[PDB]
């Protein structure tokens, strides 16, 4: 059979992710702008099953070692689309930093054809960084483009950095990510937090227990906002096909404000399981300390359930979740998407039930 | 010349007011939906000079009135939409009730075209009323259109009970409208917060005063939200045209957030005034007392700077002001409206200079 035609042909760095994952899904629709594509899927562990039934290409690569992924990516002559979806899982800026020149060095040398390259940062860009040693004044909300870097070594700074410096040599269009909070399905990823509060709830309901939120009060009744992975995927390709995106930075959200108060009860009850909310006087607990014993749990769930294998650490990140309870004043503005006609959203209370919903579908969890 | 072809007829019941004369604006542009429109504007005080000047044929009516009523509207065979954006500016449930329903009496007897009834309420359905007396516990938000009456006599209960037997009764279709706090333009508004914001802008530049913010904390600092009064007009021409609206309850607002604090640093740029933002400690003042004296300054403002006529408790509302500033909690939500197809959207922060913008050019404020 004659070689499958392609109008565009995306390397997804960070396949995996809680992003990559859902670009992994979208890009293959019949009606995705820019379609038919073809992708390839990069991340460093061995592909996984539940990713094995998806018409990606698959390509093991530790992209932060030079030679490997030239190696590795240097043959994909018929790129057009880089969509960089990935981060070592640390705030060390030279290694993020290294694994994007990496992709870059390797892809654009060979691919003549190539077009955009899109860059996920986040919304972290505007309040700083997690190293707990970092005491630094965040920007006031809610966040706008054109608000200045912070006097942080954000490694997105970096990765901006060497975005445009590599895009404006080769003539090449590029564009800026910024997303909210991820509301998405990867059991793989360093940062999911329907993931993980689902993950939590298992085990409260394994063990009879009330789904008991650890959280600070303000972060119970605040506002709050996220971003469903599959808005993250559509706005990305948004960008990497319409003119009108092109080399501009971009936040992505819902388009809507929820709070935690009301997303816990949701859980409670897709659990079937008695809610503790927010007790008025009582101090944030962690988590992360909650759970630290869980492990042989997780995995007797797993097992009783016959669950895709996991383990405890790696589909939950529950440090994550203890940051998003003492988090506020984060809302970000799609205002600039909309104006310049990206009217793509979510029902933010109804993204979160579909990705619960969907990580039973393709049972992650029970 | 043979008689005019229109495709829609509207007739608008409180033309001179913040809504109604965004409407009297929108309705007439050539791409409106539902278009070619003829309107009919409806208000109680002769036909104001910015109004002539617009292409609406005035119907000068107290609607409170039904012998009035039926003798000014009961002509009017070609009518077939009403827009109801009109209140007589209390809380009388019994007043307000009259209104509206010497309005269809008058109306759907008479009009065999008509097909729609909009109904323009508002966000007080979901968190009560003005009147001090009333110590009511409102709902918690984000507002959807899902959440139950409160148990306070809300004048908007009886206009919505009318509304579904007189639209029920007669094979008529109707809409619910639930505006946020509304950025306009008329000067004749019982609560129009930019215009009233404008003139103690306007009054503190005369007095060589600085814009001191006279309101609470929490609302100098909190989540909110408002809705641009062409949005507005675009939204109840949405439900009077498309057939996925009708009969539904909708809110209305811009789609995003703001803070007010955000606002009063635009408010003394756009008069080049110095500002004093809120001011740690400080408890709110009323505004409405700071300006008790103020009428005869207005007077010598509005001569010095020739602009139209008013009176400065009727150009500003500063008891309106007061209750915004001692306000939060009160987002509600676009999602209804958006998952029926309904896009528009308004930055508010644009939407608020739009608003000084438009009031300077009709010479409203200097
Ligand atoms: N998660 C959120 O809620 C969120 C919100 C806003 C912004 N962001 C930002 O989005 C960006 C991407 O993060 P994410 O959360 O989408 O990531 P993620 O879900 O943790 O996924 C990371 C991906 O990168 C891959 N990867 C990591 N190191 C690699 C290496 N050395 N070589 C090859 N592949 C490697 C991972 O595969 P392996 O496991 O095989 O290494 C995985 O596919 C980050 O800047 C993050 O801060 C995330
Ligand atoms: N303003 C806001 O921010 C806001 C926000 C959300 C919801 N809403 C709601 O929207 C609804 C309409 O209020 P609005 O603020 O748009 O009104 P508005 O700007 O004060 O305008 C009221 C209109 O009704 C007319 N009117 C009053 N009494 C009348 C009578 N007896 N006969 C005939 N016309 C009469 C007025 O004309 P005359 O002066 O000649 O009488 C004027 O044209 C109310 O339920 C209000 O609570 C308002
Ligand atoms: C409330 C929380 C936990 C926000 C952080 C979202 C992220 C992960 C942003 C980013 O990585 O830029
Ligand atoms: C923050 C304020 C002042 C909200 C009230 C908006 C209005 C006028 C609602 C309504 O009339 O339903």
């Amino acid at each position: 059979g004659v070689c499958k035609s392609y109008k565009s042909v995306a390397l997804v760095v960070g396949v995996t992710g809680i992003v990559g994952s859902s670009l992994a899904e979208v890009l293959k629709l019949p009606d995705t702008p820019g379609g038919p594509w073809k992708v390839y899927g990069v991340a460093r562990r061995p592909c996984p099953v539940w990713l094995a039934k998806k018409p990606v290409e698959y390509i093991q690569c530790d992209v932060s070692n030079n030679q490997e992924t030239i190696s590795k990516l240097s043959p994909l002559k018929d790129i057009t689309h880089i969509f960089y979806v990935s981060w070592i899982g640390s705030e060390d800026c030279q290694t993020n930093a290294t694994m994007f020149k990496n992709i870059l060095n390797s892809v654009i040398p060979n691919a003549s054809n190539l077009q955009h390259v899109c860059l996920q940062t986040g919304i972290k860009h505007y309040f700083g960084i997690f190293e707990e040693g970092s005491k630094v004044v965040p920007h006031d909300s809610p966040f706008t483009e054109d608000l200045p870097r912070l006097n942080v070594p954000n490694f997105y700074h970096d990765l901006e950095d060497i975005l445009y410096e590599e895009t404006g040599k080769n003539n090449l269009t590029w564009s800026v990510h910024r997303p909210a909070l991820v509301f998405g399905f990867s059991p793989c990823s360093m940062m999911n937090i329907v993931s993980t509060l689902c993950v939590y709830a298992t085990i409260c309901k394994h063990e009879n227990k009330a789904l008991v939120y650890p959280g600070s009060k303000n972060s119970w009744n605040c506002y709050a906002d996220a971003v469903d992975a599959d808005l993250v995927a559509e706005h990305e390709i948004w960008a990497a096909v319409d003119p009108k995106a092109k080399n501009q930075v971009l936040n992505c959200n819902n388009g809507d404000v929820f709070k935690w108060k009301h997303i816990w009860k949701k859980l409670a009850e897709e659990f079937g399981i008695e809610m503790v909310g927010y007790v008025e006087g009582k101090e944030q607990v962690s988590l992360a300390e909650l759970m630290k014993d869980k492990d042989q749990v997780w995995d007797e769930i797993v097992k009783k359930n016959n669950l895709v294998p996991t383990k405890l650490k790696e589909i939950a990140a529950f440090w994550f979740a203890d940051i998003a309870f003492c988090s506020e004043n984060l809302i970000s503005s799609m205002n600039k998407s909309k104006e310049l006609g990206f009217l793509g959203f979510r029902n933010s209370m109804k993204s979160f039930v579909s990705c619960i919903d969907k990580m039973r579908d393709y049972r992650f969890i029970p």
